[PDB]
């Protein structure tokens, strides 16, 4: 899910300023959730502003934000010439993963039908049954199945029970978030509290970003407890931006203050305070989150990492020396080389991720490394010790089973690092140490360049886990110069895009894939698998290599689409046994292979030849056509690959 | 692939009956499949049996067992009526790895065109290239494209350059192994030596069943290197049985000798001895019995393995599981349960089902045991050089005792000082064997091509060792009591899933038009979603896959539409809410699966169309009920589509 809101403080904008700057804020947000969204602004069509904004209107339709732009143009009622010098407008994209994702699930959330209170969540409350039950007790009729609502007709609820006649709009969210459990990330609005805007969060991201061309007051504000508001010094004029994510606020500002659990932030006369800290500046750069040249996301992430894979190891990799320093460790590495086990935790592609380096991982470190699905780990209680070392491999940040697998692993004490993508998340937060891949944003729904980053950032780590190890120098020396010449390789994979579009218009129209590698390789058919999956909806299911004479080989025929990885490492052999059974079952498979190679492409009909790398990094060359594969099957199918059907990107709830 | 030889030794058999045993024994190892057969016996109608025995016939034909009984009986001058008191008849089925499938590259070899020597083999002589340029040096002519022959030929060649005019049988085929690699079961007959006959082995089971009214001179033959031997004492009646699978010895005799290898195994005037280049090998009673490798009223192996489930739980629990005072006693693991309750790891290591059997039981493991509990597939486990340590518990679990991968890993172990222990369900495999310790989980020997018996045994008897290893808390006897009652009701309620195998039927015909199916589950139902979509893909050649519930999210869920089949397993276990919200999201998106559920669960059974209603049971036991709806819907599948579920592919 996405939240937006602008609030204008005598900036006069008009009313469509004000909602191209929702929608755009939205757009930005879109890859978070697209099955519906929705609108919030002050309705009336009176030429003086003031007397507009005790009516609320909201604009709520099914589909993505283009089904909600269009909504909110060509509307007959909707006079958009009006000038507002105060204004407050909340957005909200959405990821409806139950129920129906109709306008009437969509948010803002009302309380009543004048629209006396609207509320945008992300999350989950864990308790809306029983806040429905009083709720409807004391009179209150509800509409949706959504757990947001409650929230709505609990503000309301407050704000009808309130003592005294000036109650601030604080006071009532606070009352509301102590009746609330889970998670959320709310921005209120209310005709009672005109141009007011109310933001809080706990366990979900919110961010509040201002803009203005006056001096601010300050650049730390203080927490306060039941000279201390961020306001412009001489004047009035201030621009706010309430985001649940940096990307929809970096195109209009670049400071930005990042909330935490319980804090109240509140807009009141134009004057930021938070009750119950800092104000960074954001290093991210509007053109990370464009798409250039490219025609989607998806593909600019996958052409850019050449790009993507040196800003991992950026200031810490040094080819002349053959030096690996992580900044983010330094502080913790001795400990962890003290300690006698590595238990690697993530979902998806990042734990793929994570079999992609078990194998080097053991080899350099000579510990043993359990590779561990965050839903699986959880379910079971996995035994978990002072001495274990839990890695936490989460290009977000925030998804909800890895970031529970790091609360398990924290409280049997246990030494927690991080792999994330995203400096202010939770699981870079509460990590006790860890490594920021620095891939950049990443827009595309299926995680492309996050991978190879998180690739290269775990054989980084095992790189200084041996630097002291004389039986291992030459063994870095092999590994460190792999990753100096993996740039220019993976242009090299990237130049064979058009042999792998022919390819693709050869398995469009098939029903299923079987993409067989093991060992390095392992990782690479089952993220290929998943790739295909998620975009093409194709089903492709990735096997090891090995297991095929157990049972799965009795699929394989001359009608069974077959891929297999067939590189040249110390499993050469048995990769060259797999292939001949395959095609004793009379299987024609497309081979992934060395270019040197020479054997596997006289005797195969379609190889796609990469270029020769170290054995531990080979992975990151022979995944690089199979997310290319994924992606120009989608466009033949007539997919959207930003914009897979029945998920988004980020998993932050159950 | 199958060897099998009858020798009677004073025990008076017509042709006719020599004839009809050996055809009997390949059709007990039928089932391994195999592309052609063949016997060697004793030529010739001397009404004096002695005269015959230098003349050997062979009757081999590229086809079934039963082709070659129609050629054996289609003979003419080969009266049957002949009586031997004495006789050494070799039989063979072939699976072929060197030369197609013919008369001349079916069993037995021979050594000439006289046949002096014939050989039955089991495996490949990776060598032969070498073996075979020699011998054509030396004037030796070959005729098929077997590795085989060059074994038959150098027997000759030792025979011919003999030294002495009274070497030994055993000398001979001592000097023939020295000269061979690879792995190999043999059996050797000649006319120089009549009815002596000669077992050897290398990597290749071989056994030797013995039967006789007499009293034996001992249950334990010593070996002898270059009170003796086996023998009956006051007579000389006597009748052998070398197999390289019990199956074909157990009807006939359940006393067996169990050869290793570089074993050569000789009878030499009715008597048995052991050579190599004090330690013997034991003549040691087989719990086996033929209806256990016969159908009976099943239409398939398949089918009998799987509807047999409630006995063979019982059997892999008798005398193991003490319900009157609810205790759990391995016998397998008596000497070493102690120290393996000090070591600080358990590994699980085998290959598909049987991997599976240890993702099923990985959770209660580590809730009883409170060690960390690793599940290794054992290809990648030697494709890694996985690190063990000394105090490392690795257990390897196979059915067979025989498969590679597991083996190799089994010695990988072995040689890091690891504790090594077997879950196997074959006596004297490689497995259980090289294995410190184990448990033969008794569940009967699997004839079916899928295994179905065997991963559920196996799953009972890892959570036996579970509750041996949490017998001494006094905190965890409230959960030991639950799951032992657990396995107490666990028959009859397999017999309670098995009735709903009409409910089965409509579910494959649903199915029966098919693609693709996706199973999902999470949990202690991880691993039943794994088995239920190799099964499906074994038996039925449609693409089920198994998908942890968990990670639909992640990107799995995208292949959730109106007209993708889905397989649902929601039972009542801690995660029971979070299947439910797999449910919900697998709807939303226009799915309509079919379930898997509680017999009791009201809310899922009205919310779904297609429901699957299985008994209630223990949370780290349900994955046994779970998983026999799916094995008997590949089974249906398969019938429905006019697949053999017996035969191999
Ligand atoms: C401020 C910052 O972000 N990085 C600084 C650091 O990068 P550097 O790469 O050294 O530090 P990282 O970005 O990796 O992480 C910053 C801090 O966050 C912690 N952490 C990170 C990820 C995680 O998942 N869990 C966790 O606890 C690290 O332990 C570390 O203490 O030197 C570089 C110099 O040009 C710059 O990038 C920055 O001056
Ligand atoms: C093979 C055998 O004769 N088992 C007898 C044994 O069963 P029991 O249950 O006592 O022991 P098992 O049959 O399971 O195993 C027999 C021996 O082989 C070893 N082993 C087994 C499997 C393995 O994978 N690795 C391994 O090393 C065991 O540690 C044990 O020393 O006593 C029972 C009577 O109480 C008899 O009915 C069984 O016939
Ligand atoms: O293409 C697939 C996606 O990238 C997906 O697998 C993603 O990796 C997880 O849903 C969560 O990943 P993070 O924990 O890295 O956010
Ligand atoms: O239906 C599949 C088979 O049962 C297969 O998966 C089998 O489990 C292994 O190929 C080897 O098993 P064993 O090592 O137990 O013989
Ligand atoms: N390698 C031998 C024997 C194979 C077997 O039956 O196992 C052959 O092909 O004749
Ligand atoms: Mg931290
Ligand atoms: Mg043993």
């Amino acid at each position: 899910c996405g939240i937006f809101a602008y609030l204008n403080y005598h900036v006069p904008r008009t009313r469509r300023e004000i909602l191209e700057t929702l929608i755009k804020g939205l757009q930005r947000l879109e890859y978070r959730g697209y099955d519906s969204a929705g609108v919030g602004f002050d309705g009336g069509n009176d030429k003086d502003w003031e007397a507009n904004a005790c009516k609320i209107q909201l604009i709520k339709k099914k589909g993505k934000v283009k089904a909600l732009d269009e909504e909110v143009h060509k509307q007959q009622d909707m006079d958009l010439d009006i000038e507002f010098d105060v204004h407050l407008g909340i957005a909200h994209t959405r990821w409806a993963t139950h129920g129906e994702p109709s306008p009437v699930n969509s948010h803002p959330q009302r309380s009543d039908k004048n629209n006396e209170f609207i509320v945008i969540h992300n999350g989950i409350i864990t308790n809306y049954k029983d806040l429905k039950k009083f709720l409807e007790s004391k009179g209150y009729d509800f509409e949706s199945e959504t757990d947001t609502e409650t929230i709505a007709k609990l503000v309301k609820y407050m704000y009808d029970n309130r003592e005294s006649q000036d109650t601030s709009f604080t006071t009532l969210v606070e009352r509301v978030i102590q009746q609330l459990e889970g998670a959320f990330a709310l921005v209120f609005k209310s005709v009672h509290f005109p141009g007011q805007a109310v933001g809080t969060r706990r366990g979900s991201p919110l961010l509040i970003g201002v803009r203005s061309e006056h001096k601010l007051s300050t650049d730390h504000i203080p927490i306060l407890y039941r000279t201390t508001c961020l306001f412009p010094v001489e004047e009035k004029a201030v621009e706010y931006y309430f985001a649940s994510d940096a990307s929809a606020v970096i195109e209009h500002t670049n400071r930005v203050i990042f909330l935490e659990d319980d804090d109240v932030a509140a807009v009141v006369d134009g004057r930021l305070s938070i009750h119950r800290r800092a104000v960074q500046t954001l290093q991210m750069e509007l053109q990370q989150i464009m798409k250039g040249n490219f025609s989607s996301f998806m593909q600019k992430e996958i052409f850019e990492q050449p790009e993507s894979v040196v800003n991992t190891m950026r200031g810490r990799v040094n080819f002349d020396d053959y030096t690996v320093n992580l900044g983010g460790l330094k502080d913790h590495i001795k400990e962890i080389q003290r300690c006698r086990r590595l238990i690697l935790i993530a979902c998806g592609t990042s734990y793929h991720a994570g079999v992609a380096t078990r194998q080097v991982l053991e080899e350099l470190t000579e510990l043993p490394v359990m590779v561990e699905l965050a839903s699986d780990f959880l379910d079971r209680n996995t035994p978990v010790f002072r001495d274990d070392v839990c890695f936490f491999l989460s290009q977000s940040g925030e998804t909800a089973d890895t970031l529970m697998g790091l609360r398990y692993c924290k409280e049997r004490g246990a030494l927690t690092v991080g792999i994330t993508n995203t400096v202010e998340s939770s699981i870079s937060r509460e990590t006790d140490c860890g490594v920021h891949i620095n891939a950049g944003p990443e827009i595309g729904v299926a995680s492309t360049k996050a991978y190879t980053s998180q690739f290269v950032s775990l054989v980084m780590f095992a790189l200084m886990m041996c630097d002291d190890r004389i039986s291992m120098q030459e063994r870095r020396k092999e590994i460190m110069l792999g990753l100096k010449r993996l740039p220019d390789l993976i242009k090299e994979v990237l130049s064979m895009d058009d042999e792998i579009q022919k390819l693709a218009t050869e398995l469009y129209h098939q029903k299923s894939v079987l993409i067989m590698g093991r060992g390095y390789h392992y990782a690479t058919c089952l993220e290929g698998a998943l790739k295909i999956k998620e975009i093409t909806y194709m089903h492709s299911e990735g096997i090891l290599a090995g297991e095929l004479k157990h049972g799965p080989l009795a699929l394989v025929d001359k009608l069974m689409p077959v891929i297999m990885i067939i590189m040249r490492d110390h499993t050469y052999a048995k990769c060259q046994n797999a292939l001949q059974q395959v095609v004793a079952r009379q299987g024609r498979p497309v081979v992934i292979c060395d270019k040197e190679d020479t054997e596997t492409i006289k005797n195969t009909k379609r190889t796609i030849k990469v270029p020769h790398s170290v054995d531990c990094l080979q992975g990151i060359l022979s995944v690089i056509p199979l997310q290319l594969l994924a992606f120009h099957l989608a466009v033949l199918r007539g997919y959207d690959v930003d914009f897979p059907r029945n998920l988004a990107k980020s998993v932050t709830v159950e």
